[PDB]
């Protein structure tokens, strides 16, 4: 394949003509929401859950999506067909729109953009990644806003310090999530622990919590103190692109020998199970 | 007049052709900085101070402005001349640019946009405005990021509650600033008080602090507890558009009779003094 079209406000447009006027509130004021999901075998994965979150995020910024969910789903499928692709990354963006005063939102601009399935998608490396803690709390964390400035600004420091990612700790006390991932601990008794509050409710997080409970693991959704890293055997990320990704080091702590923990490897397999089961309903 | 041109990346472009490709990081990730200043008698006001802040904000997001300050100043003057206007609002935007991966910043896109001088600019109403307190702390507050989502999202609640603005209170404890203004108290002994930390260092704030000290007022730059509203005689905003704007009510508290306090009215006159003195050096 090669990506020929995006969709702006219900119209398929060649990628090279896909533009917004500079008065768009995303450009001037960072006012917008988005979602991102993969397609496999021609089907966006868990699509109803992603679209439900997109409509919920939009409601929290008082931005009306111009199409109902069934019509949005049609445009997404139509865009897969127009690009002639079965495997893809799909972005949805809803901006504050072409504001008259550079502040008051009006009709949003809706973007559907499409890319190759990321090469790294569900790599499931046996080698855990290395991350740093960073004291920070995302704004409006339950809403998928376009606001990624702390995450992006931290790229230089992350790379400088020999890490590939970070875990946000609210006031250096409470473990939350990374800029683009949910965060989980596995304790020595095999209890899975993940933040309940002041985080984005990831679609991957949902599927992994459900799979873990179906397998008979105890999954605690609660606040996690920074000191509880020392009680954990395993640490992992969930996200649309990562699936389940082993974390082998946080700051000066190696999780086991740095390689993927047993419950993490099991959750990887069960995640792939959830994906296969989804694609069987399509 | 009528505005004919903006400037994108050093090129004058008709306003109707001023667009960014949808891959721009401001659109996808809210990654960018900006500045906004007025021009009078053909001269952007306090321009060196605004441009210094623009370069400082850019450095904090690791975004390189493609032009040095003298060249940027030339483009701004050239754009005033091309639009044939002496009175204007001028926006500068520096985005994270056309990122290959929808996350890593590259060469920024630089926008210079121009509008009529706001009709409300320095209205200096004798009637104080009505504002609400809102518990919130801006991200990277010393940097003028494009991230205005809390401020914009609050518009509905502000208007619903019969207010026209808000004052952010960090953890409902520490008075900071509004979404677009610095915040000052005047005490009964005529001491002026304003936040020192975790706020944007406004150009208007600077000029008003300097003018107050020149007049022999005590100006304390310190943390302000929410309970100190009850010790204050006067409250006002500073911003590029407002100049000095009387606040007549915060929540259930009327400042005096709701009309502009004596020190606030004096600071308005001294602000206009600073403006006239600036325009005499041009
Ligand atoms: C703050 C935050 N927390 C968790 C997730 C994981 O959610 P899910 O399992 O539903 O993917 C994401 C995902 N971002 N995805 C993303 C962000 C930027 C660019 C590309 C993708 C996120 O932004
Ligand atoms: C957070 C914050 N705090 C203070 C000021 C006042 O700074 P100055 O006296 O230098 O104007 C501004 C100004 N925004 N200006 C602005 C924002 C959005 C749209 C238009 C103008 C601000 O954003």
């Amino acid at each position: 394949h090669m990506i020929k079209y995006y969709n702006i406000n219900g119209q398929q447009v060649p990628v090279e003509n896909a533009t917004l006027h500079v008065s768009d509130l995303s450009i001037l004021r960072g006012y917008g929401i988005f979602d991102y999901f993969l397609a496999r075998e021609g089907h966006p994965l868990f699509l109803d859950d992603y679209l439900n979150r997109f409509y919920r995020s939009a409601a929290e910024l008082y931005l009306e999506i111009p199409f109902d969910k069934a019509e949005l789903r049609r445009q997404i499928y139509a865009l897969l067909q127009a690009n002639e692709v079965r495997e893809a990354g799909i972005i949805l963006v809803l901006t504050g729109g072409y504001s008259p005063d550079g502040y008051t939102p009006v009709n949003p601009n809706l973007l559907i953009m499409m890319y190759d399935l990321p090469a790294s998608a569900w790599e499931f490396s046996a080698q855990g990644i290395k991350i740093i803690t960073h004291p920070f709390q995302r704004e409006l964390p339950e809403v998928k806003t376009i606001n990624y400035s702390t995450g992006i600004r931290m790229l230089k420091t992350i790379k400088e310090r020999g890490a590939t990612d970070l875990i946000y700790v609210d006031q250096g006390e409470w473990i939350r999530e990374s800029a683009r991932s949910n965060f989980f601990l596995v304790m020595p008794d095999n209890t899975i622990v993940t933040a309940d509050e002041k985080i984005l409710w990831g679609i991957t997080r949902r599927q992994v919590i459900d799979a873990a409970r179906e397998a008979g693991y105890a999954v605690e959704e609660r606040r996690i103190h920074i000191t509880e890293l020392d009680q954990a055997r395993e640490a992992f990320f969930t996200s649309t692109i990562k699936g389940v990704m082993a974390i082998g080091q946080i700051d000066d702590r190696v999780f086991g020998d740095g390689t993927i923990g047993k419950v993490t490897q099991e959750l990887q397999d069960l995640f792939v199970g959830k994906v296969k089961a989804y694609l069987e309903t399509c």
